[PDB]
């Protein structure tokens, strides 16, 4: 059962785009797949939505640009292991 987390540094926080981890062993076929699943299934809602990279080699899953408002469907897709927004870093 998938999990969400966000900065708890407010100021730092990027809503608006979320990279979706899926479970450790997912294939990059399957990551794709969801992405495209996601993107569907936002359609059918009314919600545009980009998928802005797909995620194999360290961590299998994907970038996308949504409302958060689909994050209840997204954290339900097959093979999802935890949601995070997006956020800043900085130069030290
Ligand atoms: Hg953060
Ligand atoms: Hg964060």
């Amino acid at each position: 059962t998938a999990t969400f987390h966000r900065c708890a540094k407010d100021p730092w926080r990027l809503p608006g785009t979320y990279v979706v981890v899926l479970k450790e062993e997912t294939h990059l076929s399957q990551s794709e797949r969801t992405a495209r699943r996601l993107q569907a299934q936002a359609a059918r809602r009314g919600y545009l939505t980009k998928i802005l990279h797909v995620f194999h080699g360290l961590l299998p899953g994907f970038l996308v640009k949504m409302s958060g408002d689909l994050l209840e469907l997204a954290l339900k897709l097959p093979h999802v292991d935890y949601i995070e927004e997006d956020s800043s870093v900085f130069a030290q």
